[PDB]
DNA sequence: CCTAAGCGGCAATCC
DNA sequence: GGGATTGCCGCCTAG
């Protein structure tokens, strides 16, 4: 679902096999929270309100990963930085950490990009359907409730995993 | 001047 | 009370 998305590139399988074969100096297990108006479920939160008073609904694939201080404060974590992310299923796009405490982990220049990777993967495995809330059952049915954020010898390129079963 | 969403931070919550 | 945390809302500014 990410092939035709602007800013997203395809990384060859053999290029992936080598990258993930390296051991990371920094590794993080970012929890997939089940918050209902934030995180994976930003779609169910309030829309964006204009000065006229209209509230425009969020796109279905708009998501964020809010990372706690317990992981943010850890050494090596990209605080308020932009970086390249290479996914375990062979996709590359830009991400940027932002907000207070640099808690907000999002795809860069298109919030939907990270959403299409996460929700798309959930949908593809049949654990989620359009306009449905992501719950503990969704993650249990998928087979994983954490994202793996790993460092690479290049300080501006990270590895990101969300394998199921 | 509008338009729009990227992402910066308001504010609800806890102790 | 208000420092700490972050779930959630919408300001801000590029184009």
């Amino acid at each position: 679902h990410l092939e035709n998305c602007l800013g997203v590139q395809k990384i060859a399988p053999e290029q992936i096999r080598q990258l993930f074969a390296q051991t990371s100096e920094y590794h993080f297990s970012i929890p997939a929270k089940t918050e209902e108006k934030s995180n994976l479920n930003v779609f169910f939160g309030e829309g964006r309100r204009d000065k006229r008073g209209f509230v425009k609904p969020r796109p279905w694939y708009e998501v964020e990963l809010i990372v706690s201080k317990d992981i943010t404060s850890q050494e090596g974590y990209p605080v308020l930085k932009s970086f390249t992310v290479i996914t375990d299923d062979g996709w590359q796009f830009q991400c940027k950490t932002s907000g207070d405490y640099s808690k907000n982990f999002r795809s860069e220049n298109d919030l939907k990009t990270l959403g299409k990777w996460i929700k798309g993967r959930l949908e593809s495995h049949g654990c989620l359907q359009n306009n449905e809330k992501i719950t503990h059952e969704t993650l249990r049915e998928y087979g994983n409730d954490h994202f793996e954020l790993r460092s690479t010898d290049n300080p501006d390129v990270w590895l990101l995993s969300f394998k199921g079963k």
